[PDB]
């Protein structure tokens, strides 16, 4: 016998707000470059969240001192130490002009440092650090695209990501997790995507000693289970070949629009299997994850490239570099326009602290 039921509908709440009136609003801050900067208006949003934009001291001809944002982070130091020690070692006008050039890279993926300091305010010091403003994620323009990223926007992000990986996996740092609210585009220049939350930096060769991959206890892992691989999960720190994996499942990602193991993220066991079931036989699995009018060679090639350099055996990011370029331009594109992602979303993720050891 039929009976008719139905009733569930309606699940949107939205209720944001940044009006503080009192004080906020004009707070001038010197930092340890003696620069006095003016807090304009609460974003609230950005690589980590509680971020400001800097409105400044309009005078007459404001220099570069307005088109910049600032994090806020607590002086009891969680990822803030590791990532503005690295940020204000990295971004340097001289240095990066110098080895981007000689090195033939295309562009460091790192915002521009202005000014960082500490502020003690109402008895509790808040330290701040000045970057480029960013407006676009792609964490809000996933959801907004719905995350269809075409081959040259693919290659483009991956392209920048090679140059910034090496630059910093050269020395110590490592990022197991490959998130996508790690990459904030220039608020008015989309082409050039900055990385940022430096809590997923964990050291695999200190100062410059290639160790051992063996510093897994039982379970560390830096970022979600998705794109930290088994290497960072269990908690060691991964070779060239780790980067080169998580940058692997972030192009596919963004290729096909959802990754298998993330349909299943609540299964330690099946992101495991996954991962390794497709890395079995990555010519013929990334060929076969998107079979309909797609060309996925490039990302095979770029597999079976990676897996037959072993762990750190003959890894040479140029290489990938030409094999993915190779592919990109036998279809006809190269740096396409300038990127493809001009959705300037903003509606991102938060920043995450390092897992030096344990976290209660």
């Amino acid at each position: 016998m039929p009976r008719v039921k139905a009733a569930q509908a309606g699940r949107q709440s939205s209720a944001k707000r940044h009006l503080a009136e009192q004080f906020a609003v004009g707070e001038i801050i010197t930092d340890m470059a003696k620069k006095e900067w003016k807090v304009g208006l609460p974003i609230g949003q950005g690589g980590f969240g509680c971020i400001y934009l800097a409105d400044m001291n309009s005078s007459e001809s404001v220099g570069s001192d307005a088109p910049c944002v600032v994090k806020v982070e607590p002086s009891d130091n969680g990822p803030l130490f590791t990532e503005l020690k690295f940020y204000q070692r990295a971004a340097k006008p001289e240095q990066i002009q110098k080895w981007i050039r000689t090195r033939k890279l295309k562009y460091l993926g790192v915002p521009k440092y202005w000014g960082s300091g500490l502020h003690d305010k109402n008895g509790k010091s808040y330290r701040f650090m000045i970057m480029d403003r960013f407006g676009s994620d792609l964490q809000k323009i996933y959801e907004a695209n719905a995350k269809r990223f075409s081959r040259k926007t693919v290659l483009q992000l991956s392209l920048r990501i090679l140059d910034i990986l090496e630059y910093i996996h050269e020395h110590e740092y490592v990022h197991g997790d490959i998130k996508a609210s790690n990459l904030l585009l220039n608020y008015k220049n989309p082409d050039q995507v900055y990385l940022v939350d430096y809590g997923l930096a964990y050291r695999y060769c200190p100062e410059g000693v290639h160790k051992e991959y063996k510093e897994d206890p039982k379970r560390c892992h830096d970022g979600t289970i998705e794109f930290t691989s088994i290497d960072a999960h269990n908690g060691v720190a991964p070779s060239r070949r780790g980067d080169l994996e998580i940058l692997g499942y972030c192009m596919i990602q963004w290729l096909t629009g959802h990754l298998p193991w993330e349909d299943n993220l609540k299964d330690p066991k099946y992101v495991r299997d996954s991962k390794i079931r497709y890395r079995e036989n990555i010519a013929s699995l990334m060929d076969k994850c998107f079979p309909e009018k797609n060309k996925p060679g490039e990302i095979a090639k770029y597999m079976e490239t990676v897996k037959l350099l072993d762990y750190t055996e003959k890894p040479l990011y140029e290489n990938l570099r030409d094999i993915l370029l190779q592919g990109l331009k036998a279809i006809g594109s190269k740096d396409d326009g300038k990127l493809d992602l001009s959705v300037v979303e903003n509606g991102g993720l938060k920043a995450k602290t390092i897992t030096k050891k344990r976290k209660k």
